[PDB]
């Protein structure tokens, strides 16, 4: 499994990354699926104190502590100011949230911690308090690179316009680098010209690029579900999993250091494992790849609101 630098940061991440999201919603399974990560080439962890509510963290840490791989050979993100309460992101509210999640993640330290979904909060709190409040943390060395993540592609520029240079290390994007959606691609020359580091997250669009559909929450507007509900159909006939479809479109661009994709089985580990090799191996079906834009067209880089 391909392995692709992180913007400055001199870690290597696998191209595949772990979301550990699901992880959240037992202990055995948790245990098995980030085994077979590994065995599998996967190095990249991500989460957050918001999914499952704190749950998610204390099953990763507990499966992570299962696992016998030395700690300086995986990558581990989690994230502050997002919380099942809320947001928060101010410099004591942070302060305190790397010690809460490294006892639940049974850490030492995280390599990346991430402001999570920053367009929810003032971006000039997250310019001016926050980000010198994770720069402390920093030299405290329980946290070694910091992330911010959300949404709309412009908190991005916002933020890093303004901060001094080097004081983010990596973005966490999502839903903006799918066959529906690539405008990702507008950031990157802008993010390496800075040397910061890119993940993306949600090939998927969030279940939109999926043979059964969205989730009953989805924000997508009627005309993105519409376009993707028929090219759905469209694989569906042609004996196509539109999902390995798109996970792989996900993993065209070696910009991206990894895709995240949320996990809680051995048999997702394999399948988008799979879908990596198969990519790199054999390429990408591209008549289909074809035909699914066209049918996507009226969809195309459609987004939604987000944030405050």
């Amino acid at each position: 499994l391909e392995l692709r630098p992180l913007g400055s940061t001199g870690l290597k991440v696998s191209c595949v990354g772990f979301g550990a999201s699901p992880l959240g919603r037992s202990e055995d399974e948790a245990v098995a699926s980030v085994r077979e990560a590994f065995r599998l080439g996967i190095n990249f962890f991500d989460t957050s104190p918001y999914y499952g509510g704190t749950l998610s963290e204390k099953m990763l840490g507990m499966a992570l502590k299962a696992s016998g791989v030395p700690r300086d050979q995986y990558v581990v993100s989690t994230k502050c100011g997002r919380y099942k309460e809320g947001f928060d992101f101010s410099a004591e509210r942070v302060t305190r949230s790397i010690d809460e999640s490294l006892e639940r993640l049974q850490l030492d330290y995280v390599d990346i911690l991430q402001c999570h979904d920053i367009e929810f909060g003032s971006l000039d709190q997250i310019v001016n308090e926050t980000i010198p409040a994770l720069l402390k943390l920093k030299q405290t060395g329980k946290i070694r690179f910091i992330g911010i993540t959300g949404l709309p592609l412009g908190i991005f520029t916002y933020v890093l316009d303004r901060v001094p240079p080097g004081s983010v290390d990596v973005v966490l994007s999502y839903c903006h680098f799918s066959i529906n959606d690539n405008t990702l691609e507008d950031l990157l020359p802008y993010l390496k010209s800075k040397g910061v580091g890119i993940i993306s997250a949600s090939p998927l669009a969030m279940g939109l690029l999926t043979e059964g559909g969205p989730p009953e929450w989805h924000p997508a507007p009627p005309e993105l579900k519409s376009a993707c509900q028929d090219a759905a159909a469209f694989c569906q006939k042609k004996g196509k999993n539109i999902s390995k479809l798109a996970m792989q479109y996900s993993l065209t661009n070696k910009d991206i250091s990894s895709v995240l994709v949320g996990m809680n089985s051995v048999k997702q580990v394999g399948e988008n494992v799979a879908a990596a090799i198969e990519l790199v191996s054999a390429g990408m079906d591209q008549e289909m790849l074809s035909e699914v834009e066209a049918i996507l067209k009226p969809g195309k880089n459609l987004t939604w609101p987000s944030g405050i």
